[PDB]
């Protein structure tokens, strides 16, 4: 149950780079690779977005046994939820049992630019368009030809040709209660960050994880509970800190981060911040113990799948560090 | 420039056979390696539909020079034009100078089951359509801001992060001359498929190709004439023509495959078909001279980049036949 896995920032990295800094994720003993999903980066100035999907097969090739999937992916607006069907189910065959699909809401700065008409939808008709994906990429998993007709997409008579017999598994991000009953009740894994406060994971997440289990009569034990662990560390403390400096978008709002459609914008409200209200948001740590003591935390909270960021532009560094300094220390 | 490729046909194989057989490829001797894009199969009994792009990137992994891409991918309906590009950004920053986007103007069998809303546009519509998507495309792939307000597209401040420096070539799929001249004015590759006789190619295609560079004040020499070689060459003969049997489907009219959106109506079609006419697609041959001299016409007709479409579920055969039999003749 408990697993160590790396995260691996396609806002910060060119492909290449990318898909190596898995393969190395592996190399040091990680259970999990994790990409994000973006088309646009949080910032314009040293910002990449390679495609996640193209990460997750490259990586899947070259490694033997990290599990992979996205953290996250909205399969709701610039995504057609019957290609992203395909699209994981294909990897699922190529890939047998190391593949998931990581779910979220959805952010303005990768759907807005990709040509979405209108106004950026409220919450309620974002939360209700992933309901229904989740539900037409399923029914498409079980390999039969499927009709749909939801408020949404639709269906008639597709079928997915290529599938794991038993589907691909889904993990559902949630920054809020209402999304995490309904990863307690639907989803096969939950995915949340952290650096929020304890209250966030104690009193809001988990609760309403734990209530969507028990809504839908469902094992709680049999969720995957994930998290992505922001973790800044390095024996030198000017560096752990500093460091932090690139994920400077992370520490706006919620509202500025997923309502905000340019990098530009974004990195110019981020770039306000000063270097010590950044690292508010990160474990920044340069004694082990003291980074695995904070760590520990969220394994104490309810969460058993540890996915590790790292901030720094140094990744190797950081898992040649996690793989003698903290993984033995993590693992117990 | 006579190069000699092979086609993946993700309609006839599952997500591993389908890259296995392309590595195969690449162990024979072939420069390229192509894959159909396909949601649904032209067979239900039989058929499959493996992501081409998942393909793509796990081919480029294990492999080292085939050129490879889409033969060919509709860019316009259950796609997005911002993703393809993203996709295959990615691919050519991941695989450099390795890739290129086949496209074509589309198939209902891909695009009504997977969710299209009303009827299968007109041709004019189609073309339109791909025409403004591959600008869109190109635009992105400058690396560039960009705000696009087409007919059926928009981007408003989306750049792709992630482009090779010389972009990514597109090659153009035309079963008649309107597309051809298309082609010609816009594409760095041309594609199409033999076995529907001589005056297609001489006096329809090849024509409309050249008008097209020349009205875009372009060198014909320059652009890639691809052409899938339909050909089934086997030593024992009810071999070379019972094989082709599976590929029925391709023997029926352009109006039917490119209208008929149910692989059980594509099928039955399909079935009515004897051997004799399936036959007629395809060059059937069990000598080596007479095959490379059938498929040196096309060479004759002005096309460069012969990708191999082997009928059989044999595929291995195929290749080891390829690199004994026909390769050494083919070269010259
Ligand atoms: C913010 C909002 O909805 P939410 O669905 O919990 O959170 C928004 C999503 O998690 C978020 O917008 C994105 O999909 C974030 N998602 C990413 N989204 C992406 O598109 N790409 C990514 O790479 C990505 C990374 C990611 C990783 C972890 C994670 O937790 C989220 C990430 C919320 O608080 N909702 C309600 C209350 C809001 C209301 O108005 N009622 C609730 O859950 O209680
Ligand atoms: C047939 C029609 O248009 P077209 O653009 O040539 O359409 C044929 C397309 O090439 C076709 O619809 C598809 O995209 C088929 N396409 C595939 N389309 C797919 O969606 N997936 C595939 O895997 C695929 C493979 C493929 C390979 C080679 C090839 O040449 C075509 C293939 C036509 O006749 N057009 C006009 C005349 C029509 C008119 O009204 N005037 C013309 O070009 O002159």
């Amino acid at each position: 149950e408990l697993k160590l896995g790396y995260k691996a920032s396609a806002e910060q990295f060119a492909p290449r780079e990318l898909v190596e800094l898995a393969v190395a994720a592996e190399a040091h003993g990680m259970d999990s690779a994790t990409v994000s999903d973006h088309f646009q980066p949080w910032r314009h100035q040293g910002g990449h977005a390679p495609f996640s999907l193209s990460w997750m097969t490259a990586v899947g090739e070259r490694t033997n046994r990290l599990l992979l999937g996205t953290s996250v992916l909205t399969p709701t607006f610039r995504y057609n939820p019957a290609v992203i069907a395909q699209a994981f189910a294909t990897m699922g065959c190529l890939y047998p049992n190391r593949v998931f699909l990581g779910v979220g809401t959805g952010e303005a700065l990768n759907e807005i630019a990709t040509g979405y008409e209108g106004a950026w939808p409220e919450f309620k008709e974002r939360f209700a368009r992933l309901r229904e994906s989740v539900g037409l990429m399923r029914q498409l998993w079980s390999g039969d030809r499927v009709d749909f007709d939801g408020d949404y997409y639709r269906l008639k008579g597709a079928s997915i040709y290529d599938v794991p017999d038993g589907g691909v598994p889904v993990y559902i991000a949630a920054g809020g209660p209402a999304v995490a009953k309904y990863a307690g009740r639907a989803g096969d894994g939950f995915i949340c960050t952290s650096g929020k406060g304890e209250e966030l994971y104690t009193e809001k997440l988990m609760p309403a994880v734990r209530e969507g289990a028990a809504a839908a009569d469902r094992s709680v034990d049999g969720i995957d509970k994930m998290i992505e662990i922001k973790i800044s560390y390095d024996p030198d403390p000017e560096l752990a800190m500093n460091n932090t400096r690139f994920w400077a978008p992370l520490s706006l709002t919620a509202e500025q981060k997923h309502s905000i459609d340019d990098p530009i914008e974004m990195e110019k409200a981020a770039d306000a911040l000063p270097i010590e209200q950044i690292a508010k948001r990160w474990i920044v740590a340069s004694d082990p113990d003291e980074a695995v003591e904070k760590v520990g935390q969220y394994v104490t909270w309810g969460l058993n799948h540890l996915v590790f960021h790292a901030p720094g532009h140094d990744q190797r560094r950081f898992l040649e560090l996690f793989q003698s300094d903290l993984a033995p220390r993590l693992r117990r």
